[PDB]
């Protein structure tokens, strides 16, 4: 069977908390009053929910809210759970209350409301400078909320938000997050396939918070060389495929036999032999400015099919990519 995996980091937190934290299934939901919230326009239609921006007739304050599509009560519990637990935390998205149309049933969460600025200004305009400050601020939630137990397991651009305008960031969509607990399996068919960690493409269940520094470096890449998606596979295999044709077969081979993982029959055909790339094939006269020695230093320490030796959270906040960001602090 397959070699067992445990947390470098953060392993036992959720243990030496009381079951309450951790054990969503248990929690019973503070209900708000429907009628403090109307809604005034549709932000966006988004798989398990709709979003609005809606005010508050209390207080006038303006307002999000995620009307959710029929999920499993469990799951919306998880995500109360998650999201409370995560409340003042920095840069997460704060939980403002809970409400159920007390005709249709359906529930719906009430957030802070922040202002995105539009994609096209923000991407045309971004600068080496500002992309080494958004991922600070993303590595500050992510550590925040690994040392509170929780993964993630959906960080990609559509989970974070920025208003450049007030240098404001937020990560969002917390429902496939979960509760971090050694000797766990969780459910692989988690994430955005161009943002899988390749232990769900190898269907090794025993995983953790560094699935989200996975992620991450797949937002990275994205961003310094200007390739949105950067892996663009075609199906779940075919994105391993094109993992393996830039990091290489031979780690990939080396890390399946440290796990003792066995190999869908089918990869062993797609997969073929392919040498590990060198970053500087992905860089053009476009992207040049992003790219940096200390940039793809910090993403060739992301980007590896080995779990345990990802860069945690806080050492990617130590990284020298952020130097000149954190004097400014
Ligand atoms: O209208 S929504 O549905 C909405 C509105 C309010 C709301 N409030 C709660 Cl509560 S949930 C909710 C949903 N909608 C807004 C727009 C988005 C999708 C959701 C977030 C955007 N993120 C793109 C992005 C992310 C990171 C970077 C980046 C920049 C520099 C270094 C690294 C990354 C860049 Cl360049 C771009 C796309």
């Amino acid at each position: 069977g397959p070699v067992p995996s445990r947390a470098r980091v953060y392993t036992d937190v959720n243990t030496h908390r009381p079951r309450e934290y951790w054990d969503y299934e248990s929690h019973v939901v503070e209900w708000g009053n429907q009628d403090d919230y109307q809604l005034v326009r549709k932000l966006g239609r988004g798989k398990y929910s709709e979003v609005f921006e809606a005010i508050n007739i209390t207080n006038n304050e303006k307002v999000v809210v995620k009307i959710l599509k029929p999920v499993k009560k469990k799951k919306i519990k998880r995500e109360i759970k998650i999201l409370e637990n995560l409340r003042g935390g920095p840069n997460i998205i704060t939980l403002a209350d809970i409400v159920k149309d007390p005709v249709s049933r359906t529930p719906a969460l009430v957030f802070e409301h922040v202002n995105n600025t539009d994609f096209k200004q923000l991407y045309q305009t971004l600068t080496d400078y500002d992309i080494r400050f958004y991922m600070y601020e993303i590595l500050k939630a992510l550590d925040y909320c690994h040392s509170m137990g929780i993964m993630h397991r959906d960080v990609k651009p559509h989970n974070v938000m920025i208003d450049h305008e007030h240098r404001k960031l937020r990560l969002i969509d917390w429902g496939l997050a979960e509760f971090y607990h050694p000797g766990q399996e969780y459910n692989v068919r988690v994430a955005s396939r161009y943002f899988k960690g390749p232990e769900l493409l190898v269907d090794y269940q025993m995983y953790d918070y560094s699935l989200d520094m996975w992620s991450l470096g797949c937002m990275l890449a994205s961003m310094i060389f200007r390739k949105e998606p950067f892996f663009h596979g075609h199906d779940n295999y075919d994105q391993l495929v094109r993992i393996a044709k830039v990091l290489g077969t031979e780690d990939l081979y080396d890390y399946i036999d440290k796990y003792n993982i066995e190999l869908d029959p089918r990869f062993n055909d797609i997969l073929g032999r392919h040498s590990r790339k060198r970053w500087e094939r992905f860089v053009h006269s476009e992207n040049q400015h992003l790219v940096s020695p200390e940039a793809l230093d910090f993403l060739d320490k992301l980007l590896r099919y080995d779990h345990q030796s990802r860069l945690t959270a806080r050492e990617a906040m130590e990284h020298p990519y952020f130097y000149t960001v954190v004097k400014d602090q």
